[PDB]
């Protein structure tokens, strides 16, 4: 293994690592080689999970972290029972409160740039978007941030802590270049 893989293993909890490996292998990437993508997958998974935790008990359905076939199955059930249009790309969550899918992004650039990229990619219009960065900023569709301030603040703090740990291991720089 590499230093990035050992860091990933000591940084994220093991269930997150396992789901990241699964998701990456399902697309033919090897966690032990494409280690930057491994860290990014772990970070994105943890953010999705903290986010779904931020709501009320029954509020969100978690799409991310399932195998692709089961993810689309759950998306189909949500669409067929709520009547919301089927997105073109797998979202990360479904909000039963606001009645909408959510795409979550975690970026090492400007939340503006990544938001524009994702919103050009989606084009299905009704899928809410919520971007976080590793510097503490966030941006969301209709400036509607879904959760209260405190849950988003916890996510932002975690992102900055991951950033610092990577820097202490001199892995932040190459990570920030992908
Ligand atoms: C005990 C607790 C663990 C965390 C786990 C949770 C993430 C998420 C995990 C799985 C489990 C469902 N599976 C397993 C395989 C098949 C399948 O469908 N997936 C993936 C797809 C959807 C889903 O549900 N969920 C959500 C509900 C319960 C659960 O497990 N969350 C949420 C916060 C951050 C985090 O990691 N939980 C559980 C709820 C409270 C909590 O924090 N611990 C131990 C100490 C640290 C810690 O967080
Ligand atoms: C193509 O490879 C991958 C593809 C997938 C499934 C489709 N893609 C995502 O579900 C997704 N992935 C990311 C990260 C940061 C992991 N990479 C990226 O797409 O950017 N961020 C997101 O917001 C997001 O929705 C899963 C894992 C991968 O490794
Ligand atoms: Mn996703
Ligand atoms: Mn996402």
């Amino acid at each position: 293994g590499s230093h990035m893989e050992d860091f990933v293993r000591q940084c994220f909890n093991p269930m997150i690592v396992e789901l990241a490996e699964k998701a990456m292998k399902e697309y033919g990437e090897d966690p032990k080689i494409e280690t930057n993508k491994f860290a990014a997958t772990c970070t994105h998974l943890e953010v999705c999970f903290m986010y779904s935790d931020g709501g009320s008990k029954h509020r969100f359905e978690i799409i991310e972290g399932r195998d692709r076939i089961m993810a689309w199955t759950v998306v189909n059930s949500i669409c067929n029972t709520t009547g919301v249009e089927k997105p073109k790309f797998l979202p990360d969550l479904y909000d039963y409160k606001e009645n909408r899918f959510i795409e979550i992004g975690v970026t090492r650039r400007e939340v503006h740039i990544y938001y524009l990229e994702k919103a050009n990619k989606i084009k299905s219009e009704k899928t809410h978007i919520h971007i976080f960065s590793f510097t503490g900023e966030e941006m969301a569709t209709k400036a509607d941030y879904t959760l209260d301030e405190e849950s988003r603040a916890r996510i932002k703090t975690r992102l900055f802590t991951i950033r610092q740990e990577m820097a202490s291991r001199s892995l932040w720089d190459s990570f920030r270049q992908s």
